[PDB]
């Protein structure tokens, strides 16, 4: 699937950048580290509490040379149907990172997250190196959610020693 | 996958019933005919003409012995958000039918309407008679969609002549 | 076999057509959408209301650039038998379009409709885009017999939709 | 395939005696020779000649034990059709042996004579032992017709050696 | 093995002609029907009724522009030896058509009628197209011998159906 | 491997506690969560920070019903023999978890942090369940080492979803 | 095939003894060593000297409790054929040995003598114990034949070494 | 292994000629005849009788244009030890053939004579003709041993006849 | 093959002890350390000095509770002769250790000693533990022999750490 | 594995050298003799008699043109940890040949020196060629030491003989 110490996989998708269907290469985002940020399904009963602690913190992505690519097994209308969804009810509302709509679950099941049974993802994170390989790779089950200054202090630390050592 | 003349594979999943999940199984609807209808995906910008068309008239249904199961590769969240989504926005509104979620794409898949590249499938519609085996197929390509007229003529017919010849 | 969404089959034999048996190719009608119409047997005890149906209705699809070729797995001569058999002798009488003679059941093979067990075809009845792709499988267990408002309006509207959209 | 030697295959399916169909299998035959007599197809242009000279000389057939079962590839109802055509129409008029139907050519395939890429049979006559194996094999290519006092001679002989030896 | 319609697997061998051995292949008679003619054994106890009535009748076989090629799986010492056997001691005295001599049952095996386990030919007669293409197979079981009049009946009747039709 | 919603690999063999060698097997310690931590190889030019800040928060997973069991690839003398070696000359001094030695690479090899070609593990941090599933995985590449807030986080958070919800 | 030291294979087939057909297995000879003499066909051109002088010595082969089953790969008919020509026109004459026919060529193939080829045994002569084991094999290419003093020699050699050592 | 009708399997090793090691190829006696002569093993408790009586008969095979090449499955120094041991001990004294040591027992896996289990090789006597083919197959079992005048006359016969027939 | 840790292959033939051949297993020396001692071959240019000076130091393994089995691929009929052979003549002489014959080259290839394309075994010394386990793995290449006392020592220590540890 | 008479399998990883990493290749000592010395583990309870031993030797490996290098399966942060550990804690101290680290365990499984199931190396001593083949293996179990005497006498040995025989 997606090693760490191996070139991470491909992928390939319509996203939903700022409102609409953007169609993004994994390669739009070449020099940069990616942090791909497996969430397991849209409208959930639950806050969408991750998704929306990364939107907001995504000024400290742009200042770490990276980009934050959440990902999920849903389709791309239901992503721009939820984006769209104002964030009193239940939805997100703001949302400034590409909401990559992965419904053939190939990147899911690229990055190993992918919960065949049920089709859809584990509460994955991933730090690709700018020159494409894995480097990180946090994995949760689908209660825990991932915490942002953890993502950003392993992120920086792969820069800073990508940088010396 | 789906042949006609023999059995019809099992759909068993959380379908969306009068606005709630309730984990529904093919083997609730035994002695029925079932006409199991495959939408591609929800929240689309094309006004949803065929699941509400199909949803309206469910007495027609009802009274041939019968249960429309609308099936999409969504999941059961995306589907009970979009019946919720009120009419007038692009939403179902009122939705009369089991809205099954295939988010695995296994009944999709054994459907043969899958669409294995996009994770979506075909506009399908397939008539399962009361002994389990399929009777009638009807799949589209994604632009066409299905008429209910043509379904209930099909579907009585096959009622009309299981009963006499 | 024959999915939807990929390239319909290519079929080739001894049609009638006007009375003679004429040898066609599927190459013959490039430009065309098809609409391959398998009904079971010939000289069947059951008046051919379907196949007569779409005889006298030809027009309607000379008018949407379409081509109905009627198949079945009978050899053309019982074909060329049971059209030059008098229609009030439950014969075809005037027919209008390719009766084509899949005598070796290779058309209905390709195309999922043969019932291997029986020699005979489903009643089936395939929309191929000129592209050559099919669009639409019409698939209906021997009883219940195919109508001709349905294929005209399945027909246009993918005439419509590959027109527009 | 049908070695001599060896038993023969079995053959079962629908029939026509007398001008209706029997759903006929081999064991209805048991302790009789059979005289299984591929004719290619239906309605040919030629005269059935051969076919008739079978059906008329029926009583030489009767006298010796053994029952004549004529096979085509075609199904029954084009063989109650050609039964039922008279005779100076081309047609067989009176048809005196079971004139069988091996619509899914598994009769054809089970002898040998079955041309698979035009999905008839050969000119096939074979002479079954009353013990059910075969004895007698001649298979002709399309072209020439079998003649009745080389069957007669034929069976006979096998008679008159099984008898004495 | 040997299909009918198509190609005829190819003969060589010592034949005996005229009393001597010869080394004939089938490119011998190339131009010519071939009547390939497997009789069992040698010095049978039976007396060689079907061979004698060929090799007497081998004019009317040189007037139908064919050849008669009497095989057998015995060595061509032991044909040889029976054709120099005189008549009334149960040889057959003047031989006038290719005893072929198939010791290593090649030429038996490849027209299906060897049989395997004793090593012998069954009782054929095969007429092959001067094209190369089998067209007529007629196999008898060890009882039954051939006639002469009915090959001579198939071989012109392919005759004139090569001609016309 | 070791996937995450599956059952976590068994691991077994040689640890260091409180300055000896014990033995352990992962069924010593059913009935707590486990966090797996494995750590690339002992005596580093580097300082083991990682390391010794979890055996000195080793009361913070102590009060979580867990045990943090530090695995590396190193045979059981050098984990005895670093944890011996005074923490002011890079050693480990005071180390209050199993550290478990992985000589044969089983463990790391079950739980996908083997880099094969050099023999060590990556540095990986699992948190199995007290059911014995796996519902963690955070696999770093070899510069950046675990932080123990973050353990501790993932940790609890299992631990209340496990209790609640 | 027949190896020396393991066991000989069984033959079994219809052989000539005093002018008749026998049908003579191997097991008809146990108790006695057999001479398994292949010679390689029937009527050669050259005179029959090895069969010759091996039947007229065969009173040497009675006093050392041997067997001498002469085999061949024709049939029992040309067998019985010359040993029924009078030895001046180049026959046996006086035959008293088994005369078994190979036909079949199943006893030349397990003894490694057929002539796959050309259907022919190679000049061989095998004793067999009258434990049923192969003890000597003496094969000649198809020019030199066996001589008697030397199958005499051997053979007694074999009963003085079976009886002593 | 060593068919008869088929070419002979090269030898090659280490010989004794004449009291010294020769390293001796097949290909050292082209343009001869090969008597290849298996012996079991070297300083056996009999007294080498058939190798001295080919030894000191080696002038009747130089006179034949052969060359008897005596085989063992033992080393060539247990050879040139028994060749040097004196003939009344036991043992050789002059030999005056090639005493060819198959110690890898190639040799004599290749002729067939191997007694795997054991590791020699059967009593065997192979005549190669000096197209390299072998001709002549005469193989004991360890009890009897070869004779001379046996080997001069089928060698001769082979000589004889490859002159003339 | 023979792996050192693992249990030591079985060994059983022909060996010479005493002067006679005795046929030893490996099961002889139950309760033994085992030192399987492979010398190349027997009757070398070069004096044996390896064996004889293990011959010589018996009593030394005696005391050991050892039993030195010394092994060739040469069979027992050249162990014989050259353990008779005296010493002055390049020969054994007095030979006090089992001289195992491995002719089938069974033992030396368990062992892993056999080099297989000259048939002999490489200078080996194997010392087996009275388990019936390997411990101890000496193996030259051609040239250089064994020494007594470097098998003495090692062959103890292995007996002080069974003892002791 | 690593045969004998064959080719040595190559070595290469980070050994250590005076005190520090060299990461060394097998191509480093061409053109010297190569004396492979598998000890099982670092920091063991048991002095580490033999490598000392070695090292305080390694003068007479450096007049005999070989290189000791000292092999084991841990990684080389140990190997440099326990040569800079002092002698009189258990330690290595001085160390004055290559101590090279196996830590993928690619070079003891080569050399058939690794136990699989615990990860450690046989004491082993290998003596390879200057050709690069092998010529020694002394496989210990892990218990008894090897000795520098005899390595020395096994080396030179193989000197002298590779200098005249």
């Amino acid at each position: 699937t997606a090693t760490v110490r191996e070139a991470a996989p491909q992928f390939s998708g319509q996203a939903v950048v700022n409102g609409a269907i953007k169609d993004i290469n994994m390669n739009d985002y070449k020099g940069k580290y990616i942090v791909l940020f497996f969430y397991p399904m849209d409208f959930t009963f639950v806050c969408p509490t991750e998704i929306i602690a990364f939107s907001d913190r995504h000024a400290d992505f742009e200042k770490l040379n990276t980009q934050v690519v959440a990902v999920s097994c849903d389709s791309v209308y239901s992503h721009l149907a939820w984006v769209n969804t104002p964030r009193k009810k239940g939805g997100l509302g703001e949302m400034h990172i590409p909401v990559l709509a992965d419904k053939s679950m190939e990147i899911a099941r690229d990055y190993g997250v992918l919960i065949e049974e049920s089709g859809i993802a584990l509460r994955g994170l991933f730090i690709i190196d700018k020159k494409g390989i894995l480097r990180h790779s946090t994995i949760n089950d689908l209660p825990v959610g991932r915490n942002v200054d953890e993502a950003l202090r392993v992120l920086e630390a792969f820069q800073y020693a990508d940088e010396n050592g």
